[PDB]
């Protein structure tokens, strides 16, 4: 007896197209999202180019238009030099995004100035999310709060920056917050295994005690989403490893494990990776789209995973219970089994959807 | 023609007594401040023992009586340790202060969750500062707000800082700062003739433009401060050089060059050594207490001024105008010319003083 769920959203995944596609593309990676019951993503800027101004963004909605399987919005990145210029654009994106720690130079930051700027410019009804550690998140709080708007942070991975932001939320400050996979199901007990090439990823993998806050304070936690951010083997392992993990594929089986566990309820998934993300992006409802999961099915989760192009899992060797059977998505089976059955192409851009322009006042 | 002045204070001076006496003491320390007008200081807890409690701050307030030559108050240091333990001596100290960035072992804190409990069991009537450094800055400012108390952020170096806190006062947040001397009369400009090692210094040493930066918001600076932190030459010449430089000798003659030229008034400067540090401290009036100065006599900055330990000054060479001529500390003359006239002892601890007290609501 399979459970149907709604069409799953991730809006943290890195794409790699354009600039990077031998680590991934808008086909594999979302034929990776298909397979992991993910219906609609939303792909980060820190391609190559970056997405920073609008000619880049035009670049990458062809680019998705012609690849992406399933359905998907793209972020704009903050940059040192595009404050007040991106506003004309602004609502065709995911929304804005901004790295606050390790960065490429492009997307650098160098002055929290910078960050109120954008703060200031970026149009107040549309989304802004950002990458921020440890005392980070608290600085950038302080800065949301100067400009009297909301903010999200990405991948909470620490016991102080969930009760950090727990805090914030006691004093009814506009915050959400997104926490994923690997800092809820990896800590630094695996790094042994994985080594020091392979355990690279920001923020760090926690200790017992981050990953065991996080569970705590899952009341805190707003979505899950992947942060996929696929490498290469050769490049995770070579002499100066990027950070980061694929996990498209293993997010759904994860979390549906620990379900069956009792260790959070299935509607605590569907509020996480489904209606949460709705809600905090102002992302539209998908027509004739759901995902049937088997939850009886043990498997362990091999050395990698089939669509990737990461072709390597840190989730090698865990032992799994819940499995993505089908998907359809808009009324078009999309995924079966294994086999991915609509073409690079098939997605849209969900921005460009009547349903899918953020409300504002004219 | 000399100027009367009212009896200077210093709120941030590093005295290394206990345990550093041979960078400083108490006694030669309170010389060099009275030598540069200055009556009162306040001495930082990062000495060795740390004053991270009461046992270390009974013996620092014997040292103090015993050695100091002007009068004092004795901050409190925060530890990863003590939060909720300094309730019953809390008020005898000049207030609690946070080293936010780099720091021993002991003054550490490893999680802004133990910033926010320092914030939550100090008493809510004293004074609170913190060391913090460009994001830090928007970071303990999010937690003075979250536990709804005010702030004073230590030697601002940098166009960014200044401008955040400008941005947090337009918001009428309770939030105090002071400026050192080193940040507006030396600049990367001073790094070749200084070099790596006589040159380290926390903050560092900034840009052109973030002096001019500071200059140019002088309205928002409360207070200046030396941050004296003496270190001999060894030290700042060897492999491990500590940051830090000497400064009370050096800041009133550098700050009245900078009043006879018109960059500030003779009331701007009183404000931010005087009347603010008074106010924001709550530190009490010195009876029979003035400094006489000569605002028309130029000299250059020697290699070493006379009385601190440290025996350099990042400050040779520069031309001034203005010195410091006779001091009277509570009815006695304490420094003429060169000559220091009260014997170490002469100094008191200001908080013992009935005025001296922090008032609260009982
Ligand atoms: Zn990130
Ligand atoms: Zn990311
Ligand atoms: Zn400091
Ligand atoms: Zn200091």
């Amino acid at each position: 007896k399979l459970v149907r769920l709604p069409g799953l959203i991730d809006v943290h995944v890195h794409l790699r197209e354009p600039g990077g596609t031998h680590k991934e593309d808008f086909a594999s990676g979302t034929a990776a999202a298909l397979a992991g019951g993910i219906t609609m993503v939303c792909a980060m800027p820190n391609t190559r180019p970056p997405i920073i101004d609008a000619p880049a963004l035009a670049l990458a909605q062809k680019l998705a238009e012609a690849g992406a399987r399933c359905d998907f919005a793209l972020f704009l990145g903050a940059s040192s030099e595009n404050a007040g210029t991106l506003g004309t654009v602004a609502g065709s994106a995911a929304g804005l995004k901004l790295y606050l720690n390790e960065t490429f130079s492009e997307l650098r930051l160098d002055s929290v100035v910078q960050w109120m700027e954008h703060f200031e410019t970026w149009p107040s009804h549309l989304p802004i999310v950002a990458h921020a550690e440890q005392q980070t998140v608290a600085a950038v709080l302080m800065v949301a709060q100067l400009t009297q708007r909301s903010v999200h942070i990405s991948h909470v991975a620490r016991k102080e920056e969930i009760l950090l932001i727990k805090a914030a939320k006691a004093r009814g400050l506009p915050v959400t917050c997104e926490v994923a996979p690997h800092h809820l199901f990896l800590s630094h007990d695996d790094l042994e295994r994985l080594g020091p090439g392979k355990g690279e990823v920001r923020p760090e993998l926690g200790s017992r005690q981050d990953v065991e806050a996080l569970w705590e304070n899952m009341a805190v936690i707003d979505c899950f989403a992947s942060d996929h951010a696929p490498h290469t083997l050769e490049e995770k392992c070579g002499s100066r490893p990027p950070p980061g993990f694929p996990g498209l594929e293993t997010m759904l089986p994860l979390l549906l494990t620990a379900v069956s566990e009792g260790r959070l309820s299935l509607d605590d998934l569907l509020q996480r990776l489904h209606h949460n993300p709705r809600r905090i992006f102002h992302l539209p409802p998908q027509e004739d789209t759901y995902v049937e999961v088997d939850l009886e099915h043990e498997w362990t989760i091999p050395s990698h995973m089939p669509f990737s192009k990461a072709h390597w899992t840190p989730f090698e060797g865990q032992k799994v219970k819940g499995t993505v059977r089908r998907v359809v998505l808009r009324g078009e089976v999309a995924y079966i089994d294994g086999q991915v059955l609509v073409p690079p192409g098939y997605g849209q851009d969900v921005r460009k959807w009547p349903q899918g322009a953020v409300p504002q006042l004219p």
